[PDB]
């Protein structure tokens, strides 16, 4: 990936690609930088640092991976590659923000990022559940 325009960061670009729909990088980028503005205005913190901490806190280290082998579906406990840690982290961040109550996407994103950076919210909860599952007889 190419580093983003404002922060010259590739993780930002991958997130903007997640937020993107209809191939409108134009709108996506504006959405992300507005979210950043909202973070700064509301916290006084540097939004890039908040975004990065949010992503780090949502990164799963272990997971029960769904995999098809020889025509059958299996669930394999395993460590998550750094590549997949990022894809899962960005996916869950966007999925959670997508269900936030606010009308503006930038606001939903800013609110999800701030929560995750503080170690709370649905994205972080998903990560915790995934690692918990990865770490019997009748399975519960």
């Amino acid at each position: 990936l190419q580093p983003d325009l404002v922060y010259g960061d590739v993780l930002v670009t991958a997130f903007i690609n997640k937020i993107m729909r209809d191939g409108k990088k134009n709108l996506a980028a504006r959405i992300f930088y507005d979210a950043c503005k909202i973070i700064q205005e509301k916290t006084g913190q540097e939004p890039l640092k908040v975004f990065k901490q949010a992503v780090e806190n949502v990164k799963p280290r272990m997971e029960v991976r769904s995999r098809r082998v020889g025509g059958a579906n299996y669930q394999v406990p395993m460590e998550v590659s750094p590549r997949r840690q990022q894809s899962l982290a960005l996916r869950w961040l966007v999925q959670a923000a997508n269900q936030r109550p606010e009308r503006r996407a930038a606001v939903r994103i800013a609110h999800e990022l701030m929560d995750a950076a503080e170690g709370k919210g649905g994205a972080v909860k998903k990560k915790e559940d995934v690692e918990r599952m990865a770490e019997a007889h009748y399975r519960w």
